[PDB]
């Protein structure tokens, strides 16, 4: 289930982090306008960039702690507040988070792993709701 | 589901509040000691008393609002705080609340009306956790 999937991702975090984030950027290529130096590059050229692996692992490090601190896929309001008040997230609306979780769930449903993809969908939805309550447009 | 259940209960509140509360005291008779005006009265005698109908409805009115404000059966920390810091709940421990929800779920599973009883179980567990966090021994 959801709690298990957390441990699964954390067991091979950078690989899942890069692969899921690549799924997101390939599903929604105009999302790359929020990042610097990601455009014009294939999967293998994002992966030999130093910052891509590092930054993206940090993203999922935090995503897994937010998931881990959740109850029944409901994230802490304090975790949503952190995500909204991060300088690096100042350009975002909740719709950017919706796209990420749509791509995440799609990735899980296509993988050869026994993920609980319905829970990740509930979690993405609950996080969007929480981001709105914490004041993200 | 859980949301429909709130509407079912709200629709005929005086009746559900009294029925569930009595199912609580009858399953756990020791609990009556906390409601000193109800000691030594039959089910029918309690209904003739003004503060029984009126205080029990208010009990369940609050319960329904906590339920309505929950996400996926997870109540707000602020709502758990209110229940803890109520003059009337000063002598209580989380076990008192655990007993209420056991009786409530049992009542629901025995009824003719169709209830999402596993959700009310979940809600009870989550609320007990929130009460403990908020400082209830
Ligand atoms: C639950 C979802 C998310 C979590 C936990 C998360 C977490 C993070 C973390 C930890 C960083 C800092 C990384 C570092 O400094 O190395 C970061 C940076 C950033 N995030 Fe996210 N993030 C999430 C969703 C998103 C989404 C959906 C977008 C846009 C589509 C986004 C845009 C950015 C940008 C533009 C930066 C700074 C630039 C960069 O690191 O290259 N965030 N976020
Ligand atoms: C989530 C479940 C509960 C909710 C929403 C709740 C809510 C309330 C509210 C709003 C009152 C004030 C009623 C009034 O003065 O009209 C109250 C009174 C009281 N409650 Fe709680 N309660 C809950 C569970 C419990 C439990 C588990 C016990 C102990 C077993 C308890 C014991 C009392 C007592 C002894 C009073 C005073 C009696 C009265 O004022 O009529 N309640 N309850």
């Amino acid at each position: 289930g959801f709690k298990q999937d957390i441990a699964t991702i954390r067991g091979d975090l950078r690989t899942y982090a890069q692969d899921i984030f690549l799924a997101f950027l390939n599903k929604y290529p105009d999302e790359r306008r929020y990042f610097k130096n990601y455009v014009g590059k294939s999967d293998q050229e994002l992966k030999s960039m130093a910052k891509f692996g590092d930054h993206t692992e940090k993203v999922f490090n935090l995503m897994m702690e937010v998931a881990d601190r959740a109850t029944d896929c409901v994230p802490l309001a304090s975790d949503a507040n952190t995500l909204v008040q991060m300088k690096q997230h100042s350009s975002l609306t909740t719709g950017n988070f919706e796209k990420l979780f749509v791509a995440l769930v799609e990735y899980m449903r296509a993988s050869g792993q026994s993920f609980d993809s319905q829970s990740w969908d509930r979690f993405g939805k609950n996080l969007v709701s929480a981001l709105s309550s914490a004041g993200m447009k």
